[PDB]
C-alpha cells in the first residue's frame, strides 16, 4: 500500500531516489518514459523539489537516451557508464567491477564507517565522498572522473543531506538515509515529512560550496572540488 518493489520488465536507475520515486509510483513504477512534465511533478509532489531545479536535472537525464534530441528517458538510460553515471559512487561499485546500476553492499559499508554520529552533518557528507574517490583512484585502473562526474559527485552528497534532512542546519538523521539507500522507499516512518518550503537551485548551489568548504587535503589528489 503505497510502494512495490520492482517485478520482471521494471528498468531502474544508479540513483536510490529516482528508484524510491518509481516504487512508491511518484515516477511510472516501471521506470519507462519518464517527461518534463512528469519529472516537474514526481519531484514536486514527493521532495518539494522547484520546476527550475526539476528542469534542469530533466535536461542531464534526457542527454542519456540513446536517440538523439529525446523528449523522454527511462531510468536505466541514466546506468550509461561516463554520462552522468560516474565511478567513486557512495552505494554502488565502479563499472570496472560489475553492473554500477544496483546497491552493493560492501562499498555502502565503506560510506557508514565515515558517518560517525546519530546526526549526518556537512563534514561526515564531505568525508565519505572524499574517502570513494581515493579508494576508486586506488583499486580501479580504469578510474575517470569529468568534470560533469565531479560536480554530479559533489550535489548527490548535499542532496542526500539537503532534501532528506533540514537544509538551513545542513543536517540528517542517519537512520532515515541509510534506509533509503538499503529499501529505496522513503523513510516516512522514522520521522520523514516532505519539507514545507521548496529546494531550489540556489539551495543546491550553497550546500555544494560547504561540501567543498569541509574538504581538508593538504595536497588534492586528482578531481575532489571540480563544478
Ligand atoms: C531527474 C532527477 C535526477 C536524476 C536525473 C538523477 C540522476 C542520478 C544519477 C545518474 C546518479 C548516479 C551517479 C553515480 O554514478 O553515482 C545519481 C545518484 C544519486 N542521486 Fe540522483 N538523480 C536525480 C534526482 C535526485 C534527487 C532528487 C536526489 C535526492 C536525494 C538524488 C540523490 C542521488 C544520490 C544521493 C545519488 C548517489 C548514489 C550513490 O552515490 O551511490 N537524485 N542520480
Ligand atoms: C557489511 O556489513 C554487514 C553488517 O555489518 C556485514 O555483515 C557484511 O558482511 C558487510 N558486507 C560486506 C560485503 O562487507
Ligand atoms: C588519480 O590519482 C592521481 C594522483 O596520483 C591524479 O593524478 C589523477 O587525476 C586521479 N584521477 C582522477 C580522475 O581524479
Ligand atoms: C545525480 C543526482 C543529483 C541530485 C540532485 C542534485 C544533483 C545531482
Ligand atoms: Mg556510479
Amino acid at each position: 500500500s503505497g510502494w512495490q518493489a520492482p517485478g520482471p520488465n521494471d528498468v531502474r536507475a544508479p540513483c536510490p531516489m529516482l528508484n524510491t520515486l518509481a516504487n512508491h509510483g511518484f515516477l511510472p513504477h516501471d521506470g519507462k518514459g519518464i517527461t518534463v512534465n512528469k519529472t516537474i511533478d514526481a519531484l514536486g509532489s514527493a521532495l518539494n523539489i522547484d520546476a527550475n531545479l526539476s528542469t534542469l536535472l530533466f535536461g542531464f537525464a534526457a542527454t542519456t537516451n540513446p536517440q538523439p534530441n529525446a523528449t523522454f528517458f527511462d531510468l536505466d538510460h541514466l546506468s550509461r557508464h561516463n554520462i552522468l553515471e560516474h565511478d567513486a559512487s557512495l552505494s554502488r561499485q565502479d563499472s570496472y567491477f560489475g553492473p554500477a546500476d544496483v546497491f552493493n553492499e560492501a562499498v555502502f559499508n565503506q560510506t557508514k564507517s565515515f558517518w560517525t554520529g546519530d546526526i549526518i552533518d556537512v563534514q561526515m557528507a564531505a568525508n565519505a565522498r572524499i574517502v570513494r574517490l581515493l579508494t576508486s583512484n586506488l583499486t580501479n585502473p580504469e578510474y575517470s572522473l569529468s568534470d560533469l562526474g565531479s560536480a554530479f559527485s559533489i550535489g548527490e552528497s548535499a542532496a542526500y543531506i539537503g532534501i532528506l534532512g533540514d537544509k538551513k542546519s545542513a543536517t540528517v538523521p542517519k537512520s532515515w538515509v541509510e534506509y533509503l539507500f538499503e529499501n529505496e522507499r522513503l523513510p516516512y516512518e522514522l520521522g520523514f515529512k516532505r519539507p514545507n518550503d521548496p529546494f531550489t537551485t540556489d539551495d543546491l548551489g550553497d550546500l555544494s560550496t560547504q561540501i567543498i568548504n569541509a574538504q581538508h587535503f593538504p595536497q588534492s589528489p586528482g578531481k575532489v572540488e571540480k563544478r
